[PDB]
């Protein structure tokens, strides 16, 4: 599947892309960076678009 996914930092704001079968595999991934930076962000999936939105 084809999906992406944007951040809405105040100082560190950027863009990729996702591309996994599932929604879980994609998460697995990000999980694990999600402990690498140590941040407290908040993940949307924005189906509207196929996006998902990360609002800290």
């Amino acid at each position: 599947m084809t999906f992406k996914a944007i951040i809405n930092g105040k100082t560190l704001k950027g863009e990729t892309t996702t591309e996994a079968v599932d929604a879980a595999t994609a998460e697995k991934v990000f999980k694990q960076y999600f402990n690498d930076n140590g941040l407290d962000g908040e993940w949307t999936y924005d189906d509207a678009t196929k996006t998902f939105t990360v609002t800290e």
